[PDB]
């Protein structure tokens, strides 16, 4: 239908916009920290601690495949790469540090990703 095709037009800008985020994200975390899964070779223990790990590259498969229905889904994740590290790794680490910086730092981001957002429907 041309419904269908107008909702799927939708989500490629938004898939777009999301781009963009992620890339803007992805600068605050210039030591690449969150790059890439935790390895489960070198960390044989992390899903005992971290149930659901996620880190950038997981995100950009995930929104290349248009997986990302809104904002939300999106943040979603950010959130997890986050909250895992803070869980996983204590206070006084470079990892724990550099997720309380990527979180300040994103939040500025992502406050103008939502105005965006709503903005362009």
């Amino acid at each position: 239908s041309m419904e269908q095709v107008a909702m799927e037009l939708r989500l490629t800008e938004l898939t777009r916009l999301l781009r963009s985020v992620l890339d803007q994200l992805q600068d605050k975390d210039p030591a690449r920290i969150f790059a890439q899964p935790v390895s489960l070779k070198e960390v044989p223990d992390y899903l005992d601690h971290i149930k659901h790990p996620m880190d950038f590259a997981t995100m950009r498969k995930r929104l290349e495949a248009q997986g990302y229905k809104n904002l939300h889904e999106f943040e979603e994740d950010f959130d997890l790469i986050i909250d895992n590290c803070m869980k996983y790794n204590a206070r006084d680490t470079v990892f724990y540090r550099a997720a309380v910086r990527l979180r300040d730092q994103g939040g500025v981001v992502l406050r103008q990703a939502r105005r965006e957002v709503d903005s362009i429907g």
